[PDB]
């Protein structure tokens, strides 16, 4: 016997009413009419502020065709794996009848990235005046070279709206008297829009999905990559770099820790006649790399020093004013290490010879972890990590003890006026060090955290990060698609009326269209995915 | 001017092709036919194992009508706010022609919870034999007393399948020779099924949604409520209780910390001529309750002791064998406190009189936090927390220092053989202490963690939890609906072939249909939401 | 043997999707043949492509 | 409680109480302790023990 997809004998149940009755009762109270109701109404998309300052050429809107534009389509598309068809877009302009000015509408073919310039108007285009009343509906046709689209495709037709003729106001007093009118954009799926093949519930996607959730909605959720503190600033460098918790669009990592902040479980060795301060780490419980423990800080001491017992000691030229800083003043032998509380617990042999148990009865102490070279007399900085260069510093034991501990990064032994990991030479590599250079008009950036120091009341220093923590987790555990020649763009909007575009390249680093972002930024920031653009295209921004 | 929902003038764009052409190309390569394809095929639901052991009366399947049954309907339902109509269910039985036996199909009205008993067959019912071939399709009609359904409704019609006549096999050798055949259940939305009113994208739900995601899919993600370790066992008590990170279905908490594990930021005071070990906490940076710091452990010391300097010291009758334990052996003055690493940093007055800076140049030390009474000479246990009873223990300072720190719970000072928080009297209340008692045949349970101690090599003790951490976060930040008389049920399935039902009551505590769960349980467990049942109904289980 | 029991489900997974060993895959259109088959079942695999 | 809940330790029925007492050797006292009980709702406390 063969059972088809709907095959089966239907049996009637005794306690069952007449469907038609209840059916209409529903339709009646509910008002149900059509099925894909979203086909019968325009849904908000975005809005445009056309001011009298924007001159001829300025692009005020550039959207590419894609089911994502419509919240409804976007949701349904999740069940399917194919799409095709266009999407209608409605612009509703509302300016004074006294105004003057005209916008231009272009339809750019697929496979060609439009540039912002008047020369764009040397292409067939439609105009609509500022005093336009009834909304205009432009249909973005699905010009494609394939039989249908894949959920991962993004190179489609594009509708661009640009300033044709400057906005004018007869009452315009001058330049410092900007005037502006709004334009609201809405979408409605076109008659020929269609989702195609359904995909089995648990199946996986052979070609990753579009990266639209790599940067959380509110900066309130922007934890760091290096440190766990909440991001509170940016840094536009001509060259960004990092290797630990940094993750690739291919879900690969040159690091030794996962995209999470978990406690560190090491094991310290202590023999007699050895060192009584700096210790070597042996084995580990939780680790991604066979030897190096998950989470182990990716930084090393600035200069070489001897394994001498010491404590905090910063010159007077520090937190007593706004003076400068001299690398000589700070003489904290364990400068540069990462401060992290712990839970100590030494082992006891069946024949406790020395006063071991005496140590096992001692209160655990905060260690000062780090990665460096150790020859029992000197501690030299080594950025090439290995299951050997793992050293901790504190009071420690003396006899032949095998003390195991559980660390938890909390602070950092201050060193200079410069942020943590701002120097390549000091960043713990491991084989290779990922990096992202300036690309024409896009400069890479570092996400600035705030790590705690260890002597100055409750002060802290700035810590650099290669990517928001969520960005790392998603690139890690996810499967995203992005053509190397391009980058996933996001709109960062300030708590005021300031904003700038951030683009993530295939490697995993974020870029910006500026060579330096402003300091004054009401940080309760917000983000919104824009789409995928080319790297050789300067990113947008309305700062200053 | 008034613009309707689709109003707008359509303008034709110059560079645009003929839609009809590309349209068909799609339809042709894609095979697109109907729109709600899920209306044309049965989708897997669940399966039933009918063995020759199950006797007349046993219910093998009891599903209530609800769009959630169908993965497709379930997804679409998210756009809407109303539903109504039935759903077809297909049973496909496959047993040997040599078998014998019959199952019964009932249709229970809404508003009546069926009980498992033969007396159920004294109700109209349909039978299908074990050697049935072609699948049978039962339609669950939507019998309702309202005009339509709300996404939060759950009290609908119910289809029950029960053993009518024991399964038989002529080759059945005996009792220890169980035989069994499979039955697979599938669903297909009925002709009259309909989603009704759409809901504005950002709007909120006035009546919370059904609790179907309160317990994660894999136990690998089951972190604790009290401790952050991964759950690894259960404990069926005649009375469960907790108050800290425990959350209510109303998103309320009688605790003082949020559903997350974040570092603790306190402030210790130290004056001359005071105590040199146990210290009082002053202010705090991060806290939910105005005075008590977020995360502060919810346990207190067992007995009263004097503020004397001490260290770990457990009798020999501990970790040297499998002996018992005497509360006299353990003389660790700070028994019961929570071990947690920290980052110390004392303040410096503009006129450092005493040797303050001398302290500011000292390596931070692990503190032993806890909640208790303090009169500088004696430390008595007090379960009624307040911004006063916050005391820490360690070496600390002596002069007039205002030392601020940042804690991080890592361990626990062992005390007895019993798990943490297993005693009401010791659990830090605050005004009231939530609890859940046995309910006829359902006994409340505790989720068992594994917290680290502080002296025994790398050993640990069991820690109790009132709810999986995710459960807490969701009840916290979410909006779920559940009639107090009922409880959200979940199927916990062992890595072998063992399983038991867990029901969460409105208060937030989980229950079980047994008075004691087995120890041997391959813990890579899995969970799957079953629905909402009454509390006066013993939960299912196939253990032993 | 004609005395056995059991069903086997067949399904076509479109391109760009990797199947997994889960019953979830059955929450998709599928036909099924029985262990006690008489005459062979022929499934014809369509060539779904965008080229 | 209205939901069959009881903060107590005994059932809504009056049934006999069964306990075990500890006989003291090195002492002459009249008050004895109870080791354990056989029938109980709450492990440890006998069902029906006075209020």
């Amino acid at each position: 016997e063969i059972v088809t997809e709907e095959q089966g004998t239907v049996v009637q149940q005794q306690p069952a009413p007449a469907p038609t009755a209840l059916a209409t009762l529903a339709t009646a109270s509910t008002g149900k009419s059509v099925e894909q109701e979203w086909m019968t109404f325009f849904s908000y998309h975005t809005s445009i502020n056309w001011s009298t300052v924007e001159s001829q050429g300025k692009i005020l809107y550039s959207q590419a065709l894609n089911p994502s534009i419509n919240p409804y389509l976007d949701h349904i598309a999740k069940l399917y794996s194919t799409w095709s068809g266009g999407i209608d877009v409605r612009f509703t302009v509302s300016g004074s009848g006294v105004f003057g000015g005209k916008l231009a509408a272009l339809l750019v073919p697929p496979g060609v990235e439009p540039i912002e310039s008047v020369s764009m108007l040397q292409y067939p285009h439609v105009l609509f005046d500022a005093r336009q009343t009834e909304p205009v509906i432009f249909t973005i046709p699905d010009i494609r070279k394939t039989l249908f689209h894949s959920m991962d495709e993004t190179d489609t037709t594009k509708l661009v709206i640009m300033v044709y003729n400057e906005l004018i106001n007869p009452y315009e007093n001058g330049v410092e008297n900007k005037t502006t009118c709004s334009i609201t954009v809405e979408t409605r799926p076109s008659a020929d829009f269609t989702f195609a093949l359904l995909k089995p519930p648990g199946s996986l996607i052979k070609h990753g999905s579009i990266p639209s959730d790599l940067i959380p909605r509110n900066s309130a959720h922007w934890m760091g990559n290096r440190w766990w503190s909440t991001i509170s600033g940016f840094s536009v460098q001509p060259r960004v770099f990092q290797s630990n918790r940094h993750f690739d669009f291919d879900s690969t990592t040159t690091g030794w820790s996962t995209p999470y902040y978990v406690p560190i479980e090491i094991k310290i060795q202590g023999k007699v006649g050895s060192n009584n301060k700096w210790f070597h780490v042996i084995d580990t419980d939780k680790a991604l790399v066979p030897g190096i423990p998950d989470g182990w800080p990716d930084t090393t001491i600035p200069d070489e020093t001897k394994a001498t017992n010491g404590n905090f000691s910063y010159g007077e030229s520090y937190r007593a004013g706004s003076t400068t800083i001299k690398p000589n003043e700070n003489s904290t032998h364990f400068k540069g290490t990462y401060i992290c509380g712990t839970l100590s617990t030494v082992e006891i042999p069946e024949n406790d010879e020395q006063q071991i148990k005496t140590e096992a009865e001692k209160k655990s102490q905060t260690m000062y972890v780090v990665t460096a070279d150790f020859k029992d007399t000197i501690v030299k900085p080594q950025h090439k990590i290995s299951p050997q260069k793992l050293v901790v510093y504190f009071d420690g034991p003396e006899k032949d003890l095998t003390m195991s501990a559980t660390l938890s990064p909390l602070g950092y032994t201050l060193v200079d006026e410069q942020p943590v990991g701002s120097v390549s030479s000091r960043v713990v590599r491991i084989a290779t060090l990922p990096e992202a250079f300036t690309q024409g008009g896009n400069y890479p950036i570092f996400y600035v955290n705030k790590i705690k120091v260890g002597y100055f009341d409750r002060a802290t220093t700035n810590c650099y990060n290669s990517q928001i923590l969520m960005t790392s987790q998603r690139l890690a555990e996810g499967n995203y698609n992005l053509p190397p020649d391009s980058l996933a763009v996001y709109r960062i909007t300030d708590s005021s009326s300031q904003w700038f575009d951030i683009g993530i390249n295939h490697d995993g680093f974020s870029y910006v269209g500026l060579s330096d972002l402003p300091n004054d930024l009401s940080f309760p920031l917000t983000s919104t995915f824009m789409g995928v653009q080319l790297a050789r295209v300067k990113l947008a921004s309305k700062v200053k």
